[PDB]
């Protein structure tokens, strides 16, 4: 593939991708427990533990019901003084002490209630999607690290992934899973996770071609070539990416979609330019620009191009039909009737809670009558 | 494009979309803090604050680990009486008071614990996806309003969006972001958000064409035209939408996919009908109906059509090969062997909590012995 | 369609799918209330209820703002002794009792605060997506069971779904919804849910064809056929699935994409093999294998095939151009320069909380001076 001789034919070099073939996934089963084991002094904590269980039931019961509906489709003077003293003792012993003791277990109960609530939130974060959609979920990073015991070296080694594969796999969301079974009373869900096996085709590189209009002897012409062509070593072939997943780094296809390329097209791509079926534009709309990673290419030889906020027209020095516009002059270009903006940077911000100041507890002072008793003795 | 003369050829007018070209996104960085600054009487709150920190660590550590694995891919008698009194004072001063004072800080601790838990839930709602999937997330509306300080007029002004663009952008989910870095101990994540720059092509309208079978001199025929044709002013061109995002209002493509249209096709679309490559149907299955926004069009001149629950056959008055069925007669139509239902309305419902009634607190009465002391004095 | 005679031409039978046409969805409106009705002793609970309301406001206000921005686009000695006794009574009555009574309502307040927090978490689980993305969300299973009162028999009956439809609908995520209106002060959102109406085309089966290279008289050849062909009874037609949703069980298309098939292709598919436009491979890359549900087919007659970890070469007995490799011998195959792995099983694991042990409450002993009073009397 020779680009220098295609540029003058109106074909602009586009993005480059590697080429991978997707095979059957590896499977790993994980059981997620929603109700923690809390034991000891059950009579003290009981009330908060039961409300928690109802939260879990309300979340899991709809999963069980859906799985049953789909059962066939799921894959798997001294006397008076003493009387006063005893009366006071009575009120302390019958009212004050019993209340304080009850408050001590209300406190433990609430502490457990908070701890349980946070545990649910941790699960909601990691296995949220699993609970929300029993079929075909996207697996989170927290769920993955749990699966491999927080060891990504082991993850890569077992799957045979490079750092580049982990990145594009997470980008596309190719790690998926399903709930196969649940136990509502126990608070258990059985989640099955599928980890894809990707294979790299050696030296196979996919090259995008972006044709735009150009002028020649007269009139306006467009050259017609496949948008995507596959090059390996010295071989060229046609591909169809409409059924493939495309990431920034590679094209991931199930099966191998390469097909034989015609002689005439091979000729053009390699620099012949003898044929390159160019077609005359008479009563059709055709493109006059192409965009690649922020670069703007345009046929400013045919149409009127302008740089905004400099109020300056754009022209060509000839020797080419396609010019690259310089992004260092302005943010907005006009090509024909279309205004093209660029990806400028906006200032940094933050999200946070307001600062919180706590006040002191109410503290009861000690009762000290030593100075009075001393004067009675 | 002249529809009246295409109807008699078996081509039914379909949906209409505008046409837009997607360029490089604008970038804005936001730092999200998961641990709030709570200060004052640290000895009182400490215990609940530490459990919260462990929740945050369990959520963020897997993000840090994944980012490191992907480091190369991430973009960025009086004496006895006194003895009794002092004994009672002792039990109050050594047992009752110390317990009450401890309960006062247990209460403050629990209050902080609840407040912290709710803060996490707010973050889980707005930045949930960011934490779950470090690469290529969909940005929530809460995260967006945070970015623009709850001012959507500013949002639209900076990006150059109309209300129609904000709607279709949220519909498709074109606002994306990534975590670039984290600090597990600090509880910080650095989230980068990409806001797309869409440009409108003036007067460019995409029109869907839906061919069905029809009869003529004899036998059964189907006319073959591209499903999508692009019309601007007086110009027609071919497009390929298999690589574009399609919303209810518009087709959003990266780069411009328009290509020159052949003379013969232009002729047909504009009403010539001289060629319109019609092909004979001999041993193939072909469509006899078309659906558009609930409208059902059918070739009831060729096949048998019926209106269900009226038990009434459907017929044509001729003068056309395509008839539109009236949705005011029945909900289910039969065309040939296929039963076609319509989008009926189901009754309104609600989701809510059961009403909760609270009981009163236990209240300790005051100790009043004034009437007894008065009789001793 | 006759496969035995296509195998020798290099065409391998692929996956089989049913064929369905998607029509207008049924609509059901549900109102979700985020603030529960808690009443009684309002002076005791008030403080925690107000903090909860602020959580709800922070989540809903951005939804209201977005809806307003999009308003035009949204679809809808004895005396001294008595003095000591009264002094002690004073400290109990003025310090100890008031504090204990306050702790009793602090306890009720905290209990309500926990209960409210959990309710929000339940909503975040079921209607999370609705709050996060006001436009075009995926509906969760919890939201669906709420809509049908936890009765999936009613769900299937009303929609006319079979268990197979519920499964593939949840798999693809075809149940969608939008927030049409909100009330921030009331804590209400109005969520509209669209349930798709799918219709099955009788006997319509889509068959995938996977061509690979083969040898014949000499040189290397590839036969070119459409990847997907539609067969009904005795009729064959061409389809285009690039615009359709594909599930494991079926192809779900809006409208009907079948078009007439050419005579020559019908001939080949039915076993003629007279034409089958076979093309010579001269300077192109072509596939030498095909993958289907873990099965690996390969042209080991043309290239070199090996079984890894057995260190054994793979050969053919002839009588065929395509051989199926046996997955019971090894996990990794080499075909040409490409290493193909298989979906092996990884061991079962679990996610859970550490077991928690609770200690006892602090219990205040009763004050017993009966033995001393008895010696004074
Ligand atoms: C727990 O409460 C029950 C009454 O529901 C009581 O019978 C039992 O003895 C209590 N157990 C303890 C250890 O307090
Ligand atoms: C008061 O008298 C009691 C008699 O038992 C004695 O124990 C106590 O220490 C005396 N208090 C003072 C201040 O002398
Ligand atoms: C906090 O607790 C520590 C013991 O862990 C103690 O040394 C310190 O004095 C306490 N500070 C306050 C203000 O109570
Ligand atoms: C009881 O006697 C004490 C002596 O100090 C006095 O202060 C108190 O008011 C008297 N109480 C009554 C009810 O007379
Ligand atoms: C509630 O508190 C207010 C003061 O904010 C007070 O006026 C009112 O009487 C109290 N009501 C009850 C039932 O305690
Ligand atoms: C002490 O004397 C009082 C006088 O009212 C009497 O009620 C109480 O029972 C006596 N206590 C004992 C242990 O005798």
């Amino acid at each position: 593939l020779h680009y220098d001789s295609l540029s003058k034919v109106g074909i602009i070099k586009g993005l480059t991708y590697n080429y991978k073939i997707k095979g059957s996934p590896s499977t790993k089963l994980m059981v997620v427990k929603l109700i923690p084991n809390i034991d000891g002094v059950r009579n003290c904590t009981q009330k908060q533990f039961d409300e928690y269980k109802n939260l879990v039931k309300n979340v899991l019961e709809p999963v069980k019901l859906a799985l049953n509906a789909m059962l066939d489709n799921v894959k798997s003077a001294n006397k008076q003084t003493l009387a006063v003293i005893d009366t006071i003792r009575g009120e302390i012993n019958n009212n004050i002490i019993p209340v304080i003791n009850q408050l001590s277990c209300d406190t433990i109960g609430l502490s457990v209630g908070i701890k349980l609530t946070q545990y649910y939130s941790e699960i909601l974060t990691a296995f949220g999607p699993a609970l929300q959609n029993p079929v075909n979920t996207r697996i989170t990073i927290q769920a993955i690290s749990s699966v491999f015991n927080r060891n990504f070296d082991e993850l890569l080694k077992i799957m045979g992934y490079t750092s580049g594969d982990l990145y594009e796999i997470l980008h596309s969301g190719l790690i998926r899973g399903n709930i196969i079974d649940v136990d509502v009373e126990a608070g258990y869900i059985a989640l099955e996770i599928e980890f894809p096996n990707l294979t790299l085709v050696p030296n196979a590189v996919v090259q995008e071609l972006m044709p735009i209009s150009y002028n020649v002897d007269g009139d306006e012409w467009v050259t017609l070539v496949p948008r995507f062509v596959l090059t390996r070593t010295t071989l060229l072939s046609n591909i169809d990416t409409s059924r493939c997943t495309v990431t920034e780094s590679s094209v991931i296809c199930d099966n191998d979609y390469a097909l034989p390329m015609s002689y005439e097209l091979i000729g053009c791509l390699q620099g012949d330019t003898s044929k390159c079926a160019r077609e005359k534009v008479v009563s059709s709309y055709v493109p006059r620009f192409a965009l690649s990673d922020g670069l703007v290419y345009a046929n400013c030889l045919n149409t009127i191009c302008r740089c905004m906020d400099t109020d300056t027209p754009i022209s060509q020095s000839l020797g080419t039909t396609v010019s690259l516009l310089d992004n260092k002059k302005c943010l907005v270009y006009q090509v024909g009737d279309i205004l093209i903006s660029v990806g400028s940077y906006l200032g940094e911000g933050e999200y946070s809670a307001d600062n919180v100041e706590l006040g002191p507890p109410v503290v009861i002072d000690k009762i000290d009558i030593g100075n009075q008793l001393a004067g009675i003795n």
